């Protein structure tokens, strides 16, 4: 088998990304962050405590004859922003752009931050992290690659999101006409349950490619690059007027600012992130002070190789017995 679904920017910013699921029979379709640095398939509800439900478009399970209570199992997260969610287990079936499984672990929250509350076009994500990672207690749960796997003509998955545009998830096949040149291969440590690699080192705009090692993992539900502040100083320091702001948070940079590209390494290949890419607009309304793409790892305690990164470039998630990712330029 195989699926393949259309993911979409949730802002002119490319914030996030949302795909559509279908959930229960008949189906309700949510649009989820599909996440590679987490492992729960969680939804708002119809268990959601109202006051922190917004806008979102909610899963009530007991409108589908084919959801299952997973009795006693309960789950809570916390996410790397400081976000969390928590609550109790269905199992059901869930399809992706034609790819169904049944019996998944639907997570229904009972309780969401702030933060979720707060955007209305995140109905939930859906982790694709490896299983070890799943919160679901006293019986850990499998994710929804993990359990389509085996029926899946390649155990893969593969990641084309869009710069200020729609993008593609694929399972179960590679598509050879989404990207350009070869795919380069590159091998995956699941010791923290992440697509966890090592990058071979960087270039900033037009300048020489210095060759060091960045160990980071592939996260398609992080906005940003995240990495040593070393890396961070020296391509900022390609921009004048780009500083450090302790008030805002990160790196930003005068909104009348060209940004030059940021070149990653991986083996002996490369991948371009363009400058426009790194640009995340005015830090507040009317601003001409602007956000950076590519922010200091410091203090995270891991590189993270989010969206900035992963959008140039055409990512394979290989869940063969011995993982590995592959990225091409597109």
């Amino acid at each position: 088998s195989t699926g393949s679904a259309t993911t979409t920017p949730i802002d002119s910013l490319d914030d996030a990304y949302i795909t559509p699921v279908q959930i229960g029979t008949p189906a309700q379709t949510l649009n989820l962050d599909f996440d590679t640095g987490s492992s729960d398939l969680w939804v708002f509800s119809s268990e959601t405590t109202a006051s922190e439900v917004d806008g979102q478009t909610i899963y009530t399970p007991s409108k589908s004859t084919t959801a299952k209570l997973l009795s006693g199992a309960t789950w809570s997260i916390s996410y790397g922003d400081g976000s969390s969610s928590s609550g109790d287990v269905y199992t059901d079936t869930v399809s992706v752009g034609g790819l169904t499984v049944t019996g998944q672990a639907v997570e229904s929250a009972k309780k969401v931050s702030s933060s979720f509350t707060e955007d209305s076009t995140i109905d939930g994500l859906l982790g694709l992290a490896f299983s070890t990672l799943n919160t679901v207690s006293p019986t850990q749960q499998k994710t929804f690659f993990d359990n389509a796997k085996a029926s899946l003509d390649s155990p893969v998955f593969t990641a084309d999101l869009g710069y200020h545009a729609p993008g593609t998830y694929n399972f179960g096949f590679i598509d050879t006409t989404a990207y350009t040149g070869s795919i380069t291969y590159t091998a995956v440590s699941t010791k923290q349950g992440f697509w966890e690699w090592t990058s071979t080192g960087y270039a900033v705009g037009s300048g020489t490619f210095k060759s060091t090692s960045i160990d980071g993992i592939a996260d398609t539900g992080t906005t940003l690059l995240y990495l040593p502040a070393t890396v961070v100083s020296a391509y900022w320091a390609q921009v004048s007027g780009a500083k450090s702001s302790s008030s805002v948070g990160g790196y930003v940079f005068p909104c009348s600012a060209t940004l030059p590209s940021f070149t990653f390494g991986v083996g002996s290949a490369r991948i371009v992130i363009p400058g426009d890419y790194i640009d995340f607009g005015p830090i507040s309304t009317g601003s001409s002070s602007c956000f950076g793409g590519i922010q200091s790892s410091a203090g995270i305690g891991i590189n993270i190789f989010g969206d900035v990164a992963l959008k140039a470039a055409f990512v394979v998630f290989n869940g063969a017995t011995t993982p590995t990712l592959g990225f091409a330029s597109k």
